[PDB]
């Protein structure tokens, strides 16, 4: 394959996901509360249009639309313990355009993943009731 | 080319490596806080050595074995007297955890690498090491 994949950051619980390497993301919603529910990734791959659903259902939706030409190059966040389950607290993302979030009201231990050169092409981590862990696939 | 970071401050001067074939050591020198660190690799059938950051602190030495590989970067940084720097630093091979060294806590990060390595540094130097980024590879 190739891959490059750093992450994932957060906890052990919850199930794995990996949602592999897109040929373009499109769009990302994260859902979010106190803390980080879950994130749906909207993409192509070859060329069909997928999205897949990750962690759970609650909070409230914030969606990054991706235009032409605009691509992910960055992403932190916090994750920490809520209700007995260390998790995403908050996420963010940069666009070489724009920053999104951080989304989530929940302090933890911070990280950040600037890409000074190359982009976000995946996803994959672990989610339960919550997001309690999110890593990613990296490309030129 | 793939180039994640850098983690820390915005002074110093920039330093580059460049990717290489190979790591083969990495030597961390420390005290309160980063001073430098020596790397050591391979390059198109050459080995080279550079140092980058100050001439203070204790060395620390991780030497790689045959196909063993950098597979995680964690670190702090902070202000430490005037200048935001990596109050510590730490490194993982496939093998074995090394650190973190720096006795000087400050805002955490870390870079663990599900797949591929850590192939070569960049990042800003002085009289310690300011900030320091990674080139990835499969
Ligand atoms: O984020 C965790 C949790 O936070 C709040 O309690 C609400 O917004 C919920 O919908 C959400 O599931
Ligand atoms: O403004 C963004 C903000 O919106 C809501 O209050 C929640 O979904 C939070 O988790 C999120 O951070
Ligand atoms: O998502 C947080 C939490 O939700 C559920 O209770 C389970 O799936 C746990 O394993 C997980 O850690
Ligand atoms: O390395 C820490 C510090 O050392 C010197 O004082 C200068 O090179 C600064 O620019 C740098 O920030
Ligand atoms: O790390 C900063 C500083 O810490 C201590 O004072 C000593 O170990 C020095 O050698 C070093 O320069
Ligand atoms: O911070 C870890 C590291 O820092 C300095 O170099 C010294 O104090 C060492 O004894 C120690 O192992
Ligand atoms: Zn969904
Ligand atoms: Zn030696």
């Amino acid at each position: 394959n190739g891959a490059i994949k750093v992450g994932a950051w957060g906890g052990n619980g919850g199930s794995a996901f990996d949602m592999g390497p897109a040929y373009r993301i499109i769009s990302v919603k994260i859902f979010s509360g106190d803390v980080v529910d879950a994130v749906d990734v909207t993409f192509t791959y070859y060329g069909k249009t997928e999205t897949r659903h990750f962690g759970g259902s609650g909070g409230t939706p914030h969606e990054i639309v991706l235009q032409e030409g605009e691509y992910l190059v960055g992403m932190k966040g916090e994750f920490g313990n809520y209700h007995g389950v260390v998790v995403v607290g908050k996420l963010g993302f940069s666009t070489n355009k724009k920053s999104y979030g951080p989304f989530g009201n929940t302090g933890g231990t911070p990280f950040s993943l600037p890409i000074a050169a190359g982009k976000i092409s995946g996803f994959f981590g672990r989610g339960g009731d919550f997001i309690d862990a999110i890593g990613v696939y990296l490309e030129p």
